[PDB]
């Protein structure tokens, strides 16, 4: 940076020795608690989240929830599952979903999802809004 | 949400009873491991980080570093300590530093910091770049 160079030059002109970007200090960012609220809970126990833009942080959250709550059935309905992960990506939302086993559709909840046999929802593990 | 409105209307037209944003799924964002590299290390043991922009993310990391490595003396030289924390904030970088006991200066390293008596740095706690 311009700032860094002015600081370096100043030290040098005064003959001050120094170590430059020589040492790393490790540290850990603690784990944090959050909540995610699906838009709909269907009678057969399927949760559905509707999404327009779907950012990288959202994708990550999705994977964490899946790994932490294998018993929940959370699906996504996209304005478009063809949108790319980002401006230059070759992969779309839908592709990401198929890669990670996330059930999804576009625009509306498919009639077949609604017909699936009921399954229990561990509400005790959830927090009512 | 226009999309959410279309999903709801479709459900209602099929007589589907659903719970709308009624349940929150708790989840945990995992701890993450990082390292921070001060720009300069002076002969007396003082570490100096130079910053132009110094956003929320950096500030939070700085506090975690101080907490986890209280044995280190890390200070900041800013292009300007008058800069606000973010658009609309009443607080400057310098004021946030004073509130948390972070030593700082503007533009160059103070001649007086260079003169402070030497303190040993526990290099065994650090990682060379």
């Amino acid at each position: 940076s311009g700032l860094e160079d002015k600081v370096s030059k100043q030290l040098e002109s005064k003959g001050i020795k120094f170590e430059y970007e020589e040492w790393k200090v490790p540290y850990v960012i603690p784990a944090s608690n959050h909540t995610y609220t699906p838009d709909f809970l269907l009678p057969n126990g399927i949760f559905v989240k509707t999404k327009g833009l779907w950012e990288s942080d959202d994708r990550k959250k999705h994977l964490l929830i899946r790994e932490q709550h294998p018993e929940l059935d959370i699906r996504i309905v996209f304005s478009s599952s063809r949108t790319k992960l980002y401006k230059g990506s070759p992969t779309s939302y839908g592709e990401f979903c198929e890669k990670h086993g996330i059930k999804f559709a576009d625009k509306l909840i498919p009639a077949e999802w609604i017909k699936e046999p009921k399954k229990e929802v561990p509400f005790d593990r959830l927090k009512r809004k």
